[PDB]
């Protein structure tokens, strides 16, 4: 841990999560990232996202 | 990017752009750039082309 001062390290923690959190929102409130299931997939109907 | 002349800093960036572009461009007019939807079935387009 020595190299690094025992603030960062929680600063960076607190950005990885908060971060996390920016991601998740973004993905399930996204136009986008709603997907067809199916390998085979004829325009099914129960598309989703994958976050 | 203190050991770093900026100049580097966007020359890199601009190869990017011009290694991203020269590929895509690269891509399209190229034969083995095509994959087949829904493999599957074997009688359909091959518009995939994964770029």
């Amino acid at each position: 841990l020595n190299p690094l001062s025992p603030d960062i390290w929680m600063y960076v923690l607190l950005a990885c999560l908060g971060v996390s959190c920016v991601l998740f929102v973004i993905a399930r409130f996204s136009p986008y990232e709603w997907y067809n299931p199916h390998p085979c997939n004829p325009d099914s109907d129960v598309v989703e996202n994958n976050f």
